[PDB]
């Protein structure tokens, strides 16, 4: 019970939160032995929640999602040359 004036406040906020990627190593013998080449690069991803904040008389009150969206990682994948 806040002991002031009645005030209406709405305070949104932005949380991204950055998505961890895999990493695999594959063999391709249509490269020469040793031959490193990436197939796939390594890049992180992003969790996006858009939050509101209701709060009443300078007291928080209540909280609501806005929207939200998700970028998926990119796993990294390098190939290496063989003879097989």
């Amino acid at each position: 019970g806040s002991h002031n004036k009645p005030e209406l406040l709405y305070r949104e906020e932005t949380i991204e939160t950055k998505i961890d990627f895999q990493e695999e190593i594959q063999e391709n013998p249509d490269l020469a032995e040793g031959t490193v080449r990436v197939k796939q690069e390594g890049k992180l991803g992003k969790k996006v929640e858009i939050v509101r904040i209701f709060s009443v008389n300078k007291e928080e009150v209540s909280r609501e999602i806005v929207s939200t969206s998700t970028t998926a990682p990119s796993p990294r994948i390098v190939e290496k040359g063989t003879k097989k």
